DNA sequence: GTTCGTGTC
DNA sequence: GACATCGAAC
């Protein structure tokens, strides 16, 4: 994954159009291999472009006309019929933690350049709006990304814009990169008409087939799921978990870190502060420290009021599933979502929590939201549907 | 307040 | 595969 395999290559190159002496383009291109493979499958006639930020990088046929440049800053000259491509993938910030280390003030300017740009976002996203915005009318765009745009709050600017600019095809391929993870899509962007649709895809030795899954001709931005008629079935059964509950973050680790109570130590009184290691379907283990911190448990309402009071825990980041317990005992949190019942809910714990665990609630879960994420979200969690067995709103 | 992507066994 | 980031980001 900066190699594509040849398949995912060829896949793409499959959903590509491009007129007679139309222009081609490939950002971040390196050699080049999309612009080879399109040549390859569909002949000379066309103009060849290629953008490609580092000089040791750049190594194009001189069939193509290759450019020394930041593509996200890049001014081109006249706006291209078909842009191909896969994108650097990763968050601009501080190289202990993010990848993509930019100065301050080259951020600044992407997030003046980039309308989607949102909380840290990413360098895909950021290379998804370049090349819509450098589209003809009726141009199409067919790049290979993470799948984490179809549900994530960080790219809902950037879902509304696509919906906004013309039609999108969306094809789900997984985790199809070697040594990379990560669940990938096969964006198809055509500037003009609008909607989504949504496909599956099949693997041969013949290549990667798309499956149509599902059609939305008034998609506006909407989180993307793979719906099918039985989680429909199950969604409208009951009342979203959301509004039976307010939905909280734990405190975060810094937080911890340096409040006066918080100590690395065991000791007297003193207790772990928790992390989704400590959460298992129906039980939390209160003993096991995982996070090298202990507090005196009466101390963490300091941190969040919720804390002093028994509730609902679910987990946050064991992939997609629904892991819940009930915290009896009120402990510190360092991780996992806190749900605080609202004013007028009646609740049974044991037989919610029961519920949130079931094997019809992971296979929902899987269903819909498949790997795109190492998480269970919050705009997965509040969608969650629960009957009148196990909460009712009075 | 809370989000996001591998990191490490 | 298991089993989950954890803190700079806003
Ligand atoms: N398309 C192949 C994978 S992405 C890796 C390539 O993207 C290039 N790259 C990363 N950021 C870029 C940018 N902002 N503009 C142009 N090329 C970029 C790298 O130099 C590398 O050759």
């Amino acid at each position: 994954r900066v190699e594509t395999p040849p398949e995912v290559v060829d896949f793409m190159v499959s959903l590509a159009e491009a007129p007679r002496g139309g222009r081609v383009l490939e950002p971040a291109c390196a050699h080049g291999p999309f612009l080879r493979a399109f040549r390859e499958a569909h002949g000379t006639a066309y103009r060849f472009v290629g953008v490609e930020i580092d000089p040791k990088a750049l190594d194009l046929p001189p069939w193509a006309e290759g450019i020394l440049a930041d593509f996200l800053l890049w001014e081109p000259g006249e706006a291209f019929d078909l842009i191909l491509g896969n994108p650097p993938y990763g968050i601009v910030g501080e190289a202990s933690k993010y990848p993509i280390h930019v100065f301050k003030a080259v951020k600044d300017l992407y997030k003046k350049a980039f309308s989607t740009w949102k909380g840290k976002y990413n360098l895909y996203g950021a290379f998804l709006e370049k090349a819509v915005r450098l589209l003809k009318p009726g141009g199409v765009l067919v790049f290979v990304v993470p799948a984490t745009w179809l549900v994530l709050e960080d790219f809902a600017l950037l879902r509304e814009f696509l919906a906004r600019e013309g039609k999108t095809s969306v094809y789900y391929l997984g985790e199809v990169f070697p040594q990379k993870k990560v669940s990938a899509v096969v964006i198809r962007f055509q500037k003009s008409g609008k909607g989504l649709s949504l496909w599956d895809t099949q693997e041969s030795e013949s290549g990667f087939t798309p499956i149509l899954w599902a059609e939305y001709p008034h998609w506006e931005g909407e989180i993307i799921r793979f719906e099918t008629e039985e989680t429909r079935k199950l969604e409208i059964s009951g009342m979203p978990l959301g509004d039976l509950f307010h939905i909280r973050f734990a405190a975060r680790s810094p937080e911890f870190k340096k409040h006066p109570a918080v100590r690395k130590e065991p000791g007297p009184g003193l207790v772990p502060v928790l992390t989704g290691r400590n959460l298992k379907p129906g039980w939390v283990d209160y003993e096991k420290n995982h996070s090298g911190l202990w507090m005196p448990k009466e101390r963490a309402k300091e941190l969040r009021d919720f804390y002093a009071t028994p509730h609902l825990v679910v987990a946050h980041t064991k992939g997609t599933r629904v892991v819940a317990a009930w915290d009896e005992r009120a402990y510190p949190w360092r991780e996992e979502f806190h749900l605080l019942p609202k004013e007028g809910v009646r609740l049974d714990p044991s037989s919610l929590v029961q519920w949130l665990n079931s094997e019809a609630m992971q296979k929902h879960v899987r269903t819909l939201y498949r790997d795109f994420v190492p998480h269970l979200t919050l705009r997965m969690l509040e969608r969650l549907p629960v009957r009148r067995e196990y909460g009712f709103h009075t």
